[PDB]
């Protein structure tokens, strides 16, 4: 297990002996870095001198894993490594064990009990302390409980030798701060808590790190419906009429699905239920046939409304034309003739509103521009496009093929199985099961399907009509943003000015504690 460059970059300040917070992505080897720090530390002591290191785990699985890892690596090197946990043997008191072993894995609460008990008189016996998930060091957490003791001795000095402190965290957090400046102060509060003079992030080996941990940056984009949608207006009336016919012959149409809206997949479910009921005397038989015919047409309208919503009206209108060409292929019902003629009356108008340039879908214009922009950056890009329905898969594919501004794309329905298509349009079943995506770019086009996972500059675009989710992500990105900058700005300060700022807070925090 060769150390990665970014890992060595993180370890260095700690190896040079500064109290450090190591802030890096989950799964990038932060604990492994603490191990490198542990190894470097224990070698520093001259003959007849032993170091003593404590590792703090926040949860039992981390404790178990680190207990195994540290013992295997270090018992070989002649050090005595033990892990002591809540499920203690309860017979051997902890101090004998801390005296007996050079390296200890510790759930933080066990130590706290012993300090109050006085079995462990001081924190001085440790030479190195490591806090996994060190962001927890606040608000009367055991970490903080431990760190207070550290601080009292240091500040009320009268100070014995104190151990180096290392904190591991994926995120320092930013708390309640509504401002970058407020955000900075919070971060310093944590730094004061862990007596850290250095925050270590990977600046130099960002490229290498990104290979080890695979995160494609997520982009959330609001999308808007047409201000004026006459196409929806016309179709809904057709749907209203067809329902009115269906309602007349069946007194109690209401069937287990509520508040169906035109153009919704929920409406699709309602249709299916009603058809199911039909699948189950002349009059009873005749009515069953009529409903089935109606719901079948209502379903087609509903499909067309959904196409119109996320693609061109032309795509939606075309979809209706084929169906109504398809109905003619079969022997013409007397009823189908009527339904077909009712559609034919409104057609000329539908064509008119469909041709209008001003009637164009905003959502399509947004999608198009993102594709243009991204493929401009990287022609090599391969994209998977997730859409609401199968009918939409066909609409969007036709749209890309006929769009001269999207000539660079060659659309394919449905990795990589196929090299020749650089974009693929797909839709998937809504399940508890999750789909997996292997591509540079993922676009979620109003997609409510079961969640997606991305697999080896990659990005995912989430386009939604929901204001609430967009607002939430905007807050999150802001908070992230606040955190990095403040972190970046803190690294700017000299350690001497920085140390000053940290001391003041510990001093103030010690008195309120007093």
């Amino acid at each position: 297990f060769k150390p990665r460059n970014y890992q060595l970059e993180l370890a260095l300040p700690a190896m040079k002996g500064k109290n450090t917070i190591i802030c890096a992505p989950t799964g990038c080897g932060k604990t492994f870095v603490s191990l490198l720090i542990c190894e470097h530390h224990l070698k520093k002591f001259p003959q007849g001198q032993k170091g003593k290191v404590v590792f703090f785990a926040n949860q039992i699985p981390v404790y178990e894993q680190q207990k195994s890892v540290f013992s295997k690596y270090f018992e070989r090197h002649g050090y005595r490594v033990t892990g002591i946990s809540g499920a203690t043997a309860e017979n051997v008191p902890v101090e004998q064990i801390v005296e007996n072993n050079d390296i200890i894995i510790l759930t933080p609460q066990i130590l706290v009990n012993n300090l109050k008990k006085g079995t462990i008189p001081s924190l001085s016996i440790f030479t190195l302390m490591i806090f996994d998930e060190c962001h927890n060091t606040s608000k009367q957490h055991p970490y903080n409980m431990i760190m207070f003791n550290y601080l009292d001795q240091k500040l009320g000095g009268s100070s014995g030798p104190l151990p180096q402190v290392i904190g591991l965290t994926a995120s320092v957090g930013v708390g309640d701060a509504k401002n970058t400046d407020e955000a900075l102060d919070y971060i310093c509060k944590l730094c004061a808590s862990l007596d850290a003079s250095v925050i270590a992030t990977v600046k130099h080996n960002l490229e290498e790190l990104e290979q080890v941990v695979y995160k494609p940056q997520k982009f959330f984009r609001k999308v808007e419906s047409r201000i004026s949608d006459k196409f929806k207006y016309i179709i809904a009336q057709l749907m209203r009429d067809t329902e009115s016919l269906a309602k007349r012959i069946c007194k109690d149409l209401e069937s287990q699905i509520q508040n169906r809206e035109f153009g919704t997949q929920k409406y699709e479910q309602w249709i299916v239920t009603v058809q199911k009921a039909c699948m189950v005397k002349d009059e009873e038989s005749r009515i069953c046939k009529a409903l089935f015919l109606y719901t079948s047409h209502l379903r087609k309208y509903n499909d067309a409304l959904i196409i119109s919503e996320h693609a061109r009206m032309k795509d939606a209108l075309d979809y209706l034309k084929d169906f109504f060409s398809n109905v003619r292929a079969a022997g013409f019902d007397e009823i189908e003739q009527d339904l077909t003629q009712r559609f034919e009356e409104k057609l000329q108008e539908l064509e008119s509103v469909s041709r209008d340039p001003s009637n164009e879908n905003p959502k399509l214009e947004d999608l198009c521009f993102i594709l243009q922009e991204e493929y401009h950056l990287n022609p090599e890009t391969i994209t998977i496009l997730f859409v609401k329905t199968r009918a939409l898969v066909d609409a969007l594919k036709n749209w890309i093929e006929g769009n001269p501004k999207l000539s660079f794309l060659k659309p394919g329905i449905l990795f990589k199985a196929s090299g020749d298509h650089n974009i693929l349009i797909a839709t998937s079943v809504a399940d508890e099961g999750i789909d997996i995506a292997q591509c540079n770019l993922v676009i979620l086009y109003e997609y409510v399907g079961n969640v997606i996972k991305m697999i080896q500059g990659s990005k995912c675009f989430l386009l939604t009509s929901n204001a609430g989710v967009i607002e939430k992500e905007q807050i999150n990105m802001y908070k992230e943003k606040m955190m990095n900058d403040s972190i970046l700005r803190l690294q700017t300060w000299d350690e001497a000015v920085f140390r000053e700022k940290i001391l003041h807070i510990q001093t103030h925090e010690k008195f309120i504690r007093d």
